[PDB]
């Protein structure tokens, strides 16, 4: 079978279609028009965009397809090197760092992060308790303050102190300008390097037994090779986790809140759970695990707007995809996750409705139908960290405040490496429950 291809532009082929600030949303509309698979060509390259669970289930076969570095990740690799997200599976440092860092996301490790997640969650609740009458909240801005502080503190024992600031941290500013200006740069790379230096120097100076992610980066040994990470790769991993560890979680929290204010019955059901479960001034680990409906809200927000919306794969060998599309070794595929998550054959006709109850019986979901954390051994290592943080925080938000969509906010999805509802604002009226 011959694959459909969207409109072309002479020798530029399909390239000009990506000349937009919202390329994923542009590719979603192309998928709506052309279906489960289309060819996308640019001078010198081809990729195939997949949107159905029928095809993505095969693409996720690790015997046949491995993670490819997208154009975006190739650029990110200029700063994150062979850290986990930007390494090829076949690079020695991928498996080495994978093995060393996996224990930093075990159940025991998650329980270890809980108190420091609460520290930051409490700073967010106090900020909003302290606003004057009629003041509003800039949602993605505050969520980014919380998620950046949480990975800094939990992962590295470093305080970004984002809630003490009006404009984001110089690390964040430098990380954007500096990569930006790769597709002053001197002073920016210096901001990044200095911070990495400091995170390392301070742990080394401290007379501190710690079992955090940094501790594993610095001291853990890979059981396979028996080697620890070398200093160059540790730096890459710190950069990798400071970024990967916060931007997509902030997106998720922002979309979740957006969907709750747009669906007041769902908000009321989630708020009732928060009030029933979170019976103490501080949530416990056990109580966060009992926020089942809040977890479903989060999953349903990842269904509609997965905040890392695409991942790339290459064919390990010549193979046939879906009984119909022959591929050659090296051929690239792109999984368009928001489109996968709208596959009517899986989810029913109401795919654009926000209905967390879709996730009541998750064993009913077919293989590879829901992929917001990627696939296989190259799946998100931080999935449980993101979900624990976002469950804790959204549960606290719903326990402490009523929310108003006071502007009747029109969804505007800004695309970076991640997705966010740009300009999303709300008002939060305190329920006056002490911390
Ligand atoms: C809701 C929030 C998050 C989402 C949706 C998400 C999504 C993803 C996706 C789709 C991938 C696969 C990328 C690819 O195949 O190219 C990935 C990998 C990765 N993520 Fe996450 N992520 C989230 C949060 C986090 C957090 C909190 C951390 C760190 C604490 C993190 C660290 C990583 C790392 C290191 C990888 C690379 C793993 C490897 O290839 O070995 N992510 N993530
Ligand atoms: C936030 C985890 C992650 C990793 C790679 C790309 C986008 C997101």
């Amino acid at each position: 079978k011959e694959m459909p291809q969207p409109k072309t532009f002479g020798e530029l082929k399909n390239l000009p279609l990506l000349n937009t600030d919202k390329p994923v949303q542009a590719l979603m509309k192309i998928a709506d028009e052309l279906g489960e698979i289309f060819k996308f060509e640019a001078p010198g390259r081809v990729t195939r965009y997949l949107s159905s669970q029928r095809l993505i289930k095969e693409a996720c076969d690790e015997s046949r397809f491995d993670k490819n570095l997208s154009q975006a990740l190739k650029f990110v690799r200029d700063f994150a090197g062979d850290g986990l997200a930007t390494s090829w599976t076949h690079e020695k440092n991928w498996k080495k760092a994978h093995n060393i860092l996996l224990p930093s996301f075990s159940q025991q490790a998650m329980k270890g992060y809980h108190a420091m997640m609460v520290d930051i969650a409490v700073q967010l609740v106090q900020k909003w308790e302290r606003l004057n009458a009629d003041e509003h909240i800039e949602v993605p801005e505050d969520m980014t303050r919380l998620t950046l502080d949480t990975i800094g503190l939990c992962g590295f024992n470093y305080r970004f102190n984002s809630f003490y600031r009006d404009q984001p941290h110089p690390f964040i500013t430098s990380m954007v300008r500096a990569l930006d200006e790769r597709m002053q740069f001197q002073e920016d790379i210096k901001v990044m390097n200095d911070l990495v230096d400091k995170i390392i120097a301070d742990r080394k100076a401290s007379g501190e037994q710690s079992d955090d992610l940094l501790a594993h980066m610095l001291n853990g040994k890979d059981p396979e090779t028996g080697e620890p990470l070398d200093d160059e790769n540790i730096r890459y991993q710190i950069i990798t986790f400071l970024i990967a560890g916060h931007e997509t979680t902030s997106g998720l929290l922002s979309f979740a809140l957006y969907f709750l204010v747009k669906n007041p019955h769902v908000l009321q059901k989630a708020a009732e759970e928060a009030a029933r479960v979170l019976v103490d001034p501080v949530p416990s680990y056990k109580q966060v695990k009992q926020l089942k409906y809040v977890g479903m809200v989060l999953n349903e927000a990842l269904r509609l707007w997965p905040t890392a919306p695409a991942f790339s794969l290459y064919a390990k060998e010549d193979t046939v995809l879906g009984g119909e599309y022959p591929l050659e070794k090296g051929d690239e595929l792109m999984v368009l996750i928001p489109q996968l998550h709208r596959d009517k054959t899986i989810w029913g006709d109401d795919v654009e409705e926000f209905r967390p109850e879709r996730f009541e019986n998750p064993s009913a979901i077919p293989q590879h139908a829901f992929k917001p954390f990627g696939n296989g051994q190259r799946a998100c290592i931080g999935q449980q960290f993101a979900l624990h943080e976002a469950t804790l925080v959204l549960g606290m938000m719903l326990k402490h405040f009523d929310f108003e969509d006071h502007t009747n906010y029109e969804l505007d999805i800004k695309e970076t490496l991640t997705l966010k509802p740009e300009g999303f604002v709300v008002k939060a009226k305190s329920k006056k429950i002490p911390l």
